[PDB]
């Protein structure tokens, strides 16, 4: 099934996430439509996404409404 998706995640100075493609051989930054493994359906992925900011602070964001958070939500 032609599509391709050989992207690797790498850490950069300060605290950024860069991606690279071995197929074509080019360094990228913007996450394409098919990264972070699978996405729902027979998988384990919550609604909130874990992000890294500052020296090493964990921030969470919601795709439902679109609001960033700075605390671990309860359930």
């Amino acid at each position: 099934d032609p599509s391709k998706g050989r992207w690797v995640e790498g850490i950069t100075s300060e605290g950024y996430h860069y991606y690279y493609d071995l197929i074509s051989g080019a360094s990228q930054w913007e996450k394409p439509e098919g990264f972070q493994g699978d996405l729902k359906k027979t998988a384990v992925k919550t609604v909130w996404v874990e992000g890294l900011s500052e020296d090493g602070f964990t921030y969470y964001y919601n795709t439902e409404t679109g609001e960033s958070r700075w605390e671990k939500p309860d359930d």
